[PDB]
């Protein structure tokens, strides 16, 4: 045929193509109840003594009512940085900061044998430098002065046997420092705080970012919190998605089997009703038993990632993910002649769309709602910040790519949610009952309409469409600092 007959065919083809890759990557209302059952079914598995889902107790019973009173302290630590932050809760749902983010200290920590005594004490060096420079209010009175709660967010694993209680298991994301296998790191910060000269600093809590997003939710709540008066909704569902994924709501005391009853008892002996848990749902149906998969998420969890094949969930819903997919489909329509059609051969493609992780999430971010920019001008231009340009007719179908990847990890976000409403429902306070769970990272936040699709997905899961809409949701940004501080106000 003509070049121009191959080139029309060719465009209906990859018309063809493109939608056919979108049905493979479709979430039917179907799957989405077959999900979310499933999800209900890990959960009542991993609570219960033995696996469904690591369903780790945070040891928190008490929520933030947004009117709290006094200055708390907290303190993070990861290989990211360490940061100490000081919060001041106005009495209302308003609060004022400050902090310093000491840098993770330059290789004392590269796999050397270092002591738990250096890294510890460079945290309370830090912890002092903090002092002394923001306030010696009840530094200055070193020997002895009304005390300071603070929260530990120390993002490692940890064994938390309790509150303010850990016992680190191994240095993963981290490096390996010598005989901290069975330390209490809670108990190691406070020796090296009180060693420093602050003994009022108390550690009274130990909690990782997603509780704290919770946690962090629970004050600043809207004015739905203060009183039932106008909208009557409390928040149930702390949760991150973005780089990474994961959530935490509040579970009955008495329906947690796998604490000992000792604790249950002595808990609901006290004022005690409800326990947050910390579901690790990321690496949720790792054994892949429903959990939909295409070919391209196998050939990234296997060749290019560095979890081959542990957190699946999380790899689904990623934001770094979202635009590897999309790159390896450019790659395969390419190699198979459909598109980007002048690049006679791999390795003449840009160096972008070749290596592994250059197609960043920001193009997806600005590919998804591409208006009518007169057929595809800031999206042509983003697209090629990266070294490839492209086509009209191309471009159209590159978007529905990313539309559906989008879709698809936005709907297996909603379903975690949607799985615990309805564990725990929220139809209970049979009038005007309605809940709000709040949300922290980058996709649920930045990414165009990923809020959007997440309650598209809310209504068509099992959880009603009927009965979505007694769900809003919207965000709640600091977790690390703000909710290690609350954490240590409701110790």
């Amino acid at each position: 045929m003509s070049f121009d007959d191959l080139h029309k065919a060719t465009e209906r083809a990859v018309i063809q193509a493109v939608d056919q890759i979108c049905d493979d990557f479709e979430v039917t209302p179907e799957k989405l109840d077959e999900l979310t059952a499933y999800f209900i079914e890990q959960m009542e598995k991993g609570l219960a003594p033995p696996k469904g889902l690591p369903m780790i107790p945070a040891f928190v019973t008490g929520s933030p009512n947004g009117t709290e009173r006094g200055v708390l302290l907290a303190a993070d630590l990861g290989g990211t940085n360490f940061r100490i932050c000081s919060v001041n809760l106005h009495g209302d749902h308003t609060f004022s900061m400050e902090q310093m983010k000491s840098k993770i200290p330059d290789d004392l920590l590269d796999d050397e044998n270092v002591t738990s005594d250096d890294l510890f004490g460079f945290l309370a060096r830090r912890t002092l430098a903090f002092m002394k420079k923001y306030h010696p209010d009840e530094l200055a009175k070193g020997k002895d002065a009304k005390p300071m709660k603070l929260g530990f967010t120390f993002s490692y694993p940890v064994d938390q046997t309790s509150l303010n209680s850990g016992t680190l298991i191994r240095w993963t994301k981290g490096f390996r420092i010598a005989d901290t296998v069975g330390k209490d790191v809670v108990q190691l910060y406070q020796e090296q705080l009180s060693a420093q000269g602050m003994p009022m600093i108390k550690v009274v809590a130990l909690t990782n970012d997603t509780v704290g997003t919770y946690l962090s939710h629970c004050y600043t709540s809207d004015n739905t919190d203060s009183m039932t008066s106008g909208e009557i909704s409390e928040p149930v569902i702390g949760c991150i998605f973005g780089t990474g994924t994961n959530g935490c709501y509040m579970e009955e005391i008495n329906k947690i089997t796998k604490l000992p009853q000792e604790l249950r008892d002595k808990l609901i002996k006290e004022g005690k009703t409800h326990m947050i848990i910390n579901v690790e749902w990321g690496s949720f149906d790792n054994e892949l038993k429903h959990l939909p998969t295409t070919k391209y998420d196998v050939v990234i969890d296997q060749k290019l990632s560095t979890n081959p094949g542990f957190h699946l969930f999380e790899k689904r819903v990623s934001g770094m993910f979202l635009g590897e997919v999309l790159r390896n489909i450019l790659v395969d329509l390419h190699s198979q002649g459909l598109l980007l059609q002048q690049y006679r051969s791999k390795e003449q493609l840009p160096r972008h769309l070749t290596t592994p992780f250059q197609l960043s999430s920001e193009v997806l971010s600005h590919i998804e709602i591409d208006d009518s920019t007169g057929l595809r001008e800031t999206e042509l231009s983003l697209l090629q910040s990266l070294r490839l340009p492209t086509t009209p007719t191309e471009r159209v179908q590159i978007q529905k790519l990313v539309r559906a990847i989008s879709r698809r990890s936005a709907y297996l976000a909603a379903v975690p949610l949607a799985a615990i409403l309805i564990k725990t429902n929220a139809l209970n306070k049979r009038y005007h009952g309605e809940v709000e769970i709040g949300c922290d990272g980058s996709v649920v936040e930045y990414y165009p309409g990923f809020r959007s699709m997440l309650r598209h997905a809310l209504a068509l899961s099992p959880l009603g469409a009927e009965g979505e809409r007694k769900v809003h949701l919207k965000i709640a940004k600091d977790g690390s600092g703000v909710g290690a501080a609350l954490c240590a106000l409701v110790a």
